[PDB]
């Protein structure tokens, strides 16, 4: 199944095992992610920040790495990574890569 996920107009699309390799997240848990499903649409919609949500794509589709835009702010990503419940492990790797 392909999954199309809104973020404030700007669409993404990505296999449904590319999601689910990561269970604990909340695009990677149906129950979480399906409180965004748009049953208008038939996508998931997200009234966020746009230019984060490429890194938080390629953490699914790259196994794991978290990296932060160069163009967005420290503390619009970090805020980003944490809504979308990535993890500690991974909030580590990042805290580590940015300084704190």
């Amino acid at each position: 199944e392909r999954v199309v996920i809104n973020v404030s107009g700007l669409r993404f699309e990505t296999q449904l095992k590319t999601l689910n390799q990561f269970p604990d997240t909340l695009l990677g848990n149906p129950q979480k992610r399906n409180r965004y499903y748009d049953p208008l649409r038939n996508e998931y919609f997200f009234d966020r920040n746009r230019p984060s949500f490429d890194a938080i794509l390629y953490f699914y589709q790259s196994g794991g790495r978290l990296r932060r835009p160069v163009a967005v702010p420290l503390d619009v990503f970090s805020e980003e990574i944490k809504f979308y419940e990535l993890g500690e492990n991974a909030f580590e790797r990042y805290r580590e890569d940015e300084g704190f």
